[PDB]
DNA sequence: AGTTCGTGACATTGTCACGAACTACG
DNA sequence: CGTAGTTCGTGACAATGTCACGAACT
C-alpha cells in the first residue's frame, strides 16, 4: 500500500490519547480532539479500543461520558513509556 | 492509513526504522528487520517510501543492497524525535 | 577420476581456480565461473575440495561468501607452477 | 581426491613428451613421463580419434608421433597456458 | 474512499544435492 | 572390464526485492 501521511510520522494517534489522561487525569473525547490536536473520530474509534483491551473506563457523571485510564491502561502507559525514552538515550 | 494497531500502539514503524538506521549508520531493509522485530514486508513498504521523498537511498555493495539516512533524513529524525520529548517528558 | 576431455588438455579446471584467486585475491563462485569460463557446479565443486582441505578458505560479506587462498595452498601455486614452467620451456 | 595431477592433465604431460621426442610408444612414454601404462595407450587413442597422434609400426614395435594438427593445438594452446603463467 | 499493515505468490542468484557420462588406472 | 574420482546439467532451498491481497485505520 502507499504510505503518506504528513500528521502521523513517528508518532500514533492512539498515544497522544493516553500521554493526555495521564495528567489530566480524566477527560472525554470532546476536548481531548482539541488539545491534542487530534480529530474527533479519530479520536472516539480509538477509544474504543482502549476500552475493548481495558485501558480506559467510562463515568457517564451525570448528563455526559467520562473518559479514563484503568490500572492496566496505566500499568502499560508507564510500559511503553520508557521503551519510547530508551531509543532516545541512542541519539544524544 | 492504519497507522494504529495491536502491536504498533505509541509508535509507528517509521519511527524504529530510523532510529536504527542512526546506530549503524547503514542497515539493510532486511537486516531491519529482525532488529526492530518489524515484519519484513512492512519494512520494505516504508523504505520505499523514504527513498521515493529522498529520506534515504540505496547504497550499493556488491550484490547486495545497503541504506542510508540521507542528510535529509536526519533532519526529520532529529525532528520528530523532538515532538515525542515534549510529550514523554512531562511525565 | 574425470581429469580431462575435448577442451580440457593440459590445465584442469583448478588451475586456473587457484590461479584465478592469485591475479585477483578473492571472488564467489559467480566471480570465478564467469571468467574462468568454467560452469558454475565445477567451480562450485572444486571449491569443496579446497576448502576441506586448506588451501582456501571462506569470506562472507554479510552473505556474500567470497573465498580466499591461505598459505600452504598458494605456496602450494608458485612450488606449482614451475613443474609446468619448466615443462614447457622444451618449447622455446 | 587427486595426487599427482593437480594442476596438469596426465594427458598433458603425454602432448609435450612427443615434441622433443618426436616418435613414441605407450611404454616408451609410459615409463618416462611417470604415468601408469592404462592412462597412457588411452588418452592416445583419445589424440588420435581427434586426429592430434599416429600410430607408426614397424614390426610389432608400435611408435605413436605427433600429427601438423596435433602439433598445432599444442603451440596455440602451450600460449595461453604461457600468458597463465605470466600473470602473477 | 484513501490509506497501509503484513501474508502469500512471483521472477531472481548463490550454494548444496542427486544423477549421467567419462576418465584414471589396476 | 571394474571401482574410484570428476566434469556438469537439472533440481531442491534458502535468502533479497516486486507484485497483488485482504484487512483494518484515518
Amino acid at each position: 500500500g502507499k504510505i503518506s501521511t504528513d500528521k502521523y510520522i513517528f508518532l500514533t494517534p492512539r498515544a497522544y490519547i493516553i500521554v493526555h489522561l495521564l495528567k489530566v487525569g480524566k477527560a472525554k473525547a470532546s476536548e481531548i480532539s482539541e488539545n491534542t490536536q487530534i480529530p474527533y473520530q479519530t479520536v472516539i474509534q480509538n477509544i474504543r479500543w482502549l476500552l475493548a483491551e481495558g485501558y480506559v473506563v467510562k463515568e457517564q457523571k451525570g448528563e455526559e461520558i467520562y473518559y479514563k485510564l484503568t490500572d492496566k491502561g496505566k500499568q502499560l502507559a508507564t510500559a511503553e513509556l520508557e521503551k519510547i525514552r530508551k531509543l532516545v538515550e541512542v541519539v544524544q
